[PDB]
């Protein structure tokens, strides 16, 4: 469950730099 | 952005898999 | 942790349902 | 839009402090 915890707290920051991306090309 | 969205939404997916799954274990 | 994890599973469905929305009008 | 990925993104940015703290407390 740890490890998978930290996979899917990964995918979330790179969530947050790719949206954080689209809201500055939009 | 249309890609980029596709694949953000696939995590989002692939998420709601692997915590419902974490929800079940504990 | 059940209670929270519950939390983060709605949250992410309803980014399932924004992001789908934001392909749409894109 | 962008009012909606800004919404997304802080939702995002709360899950990380949220399965943080489940990592922690795990
Ligand atoms: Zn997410």
């Amino acid at each position: 469950i740890e490890e998978l915890l930290r996979k899917i707290i990964e995918d979330e920051v790179r969530h947050i730099a790719e949206l954080e991306d689209i809201e500055k090309w939009l």
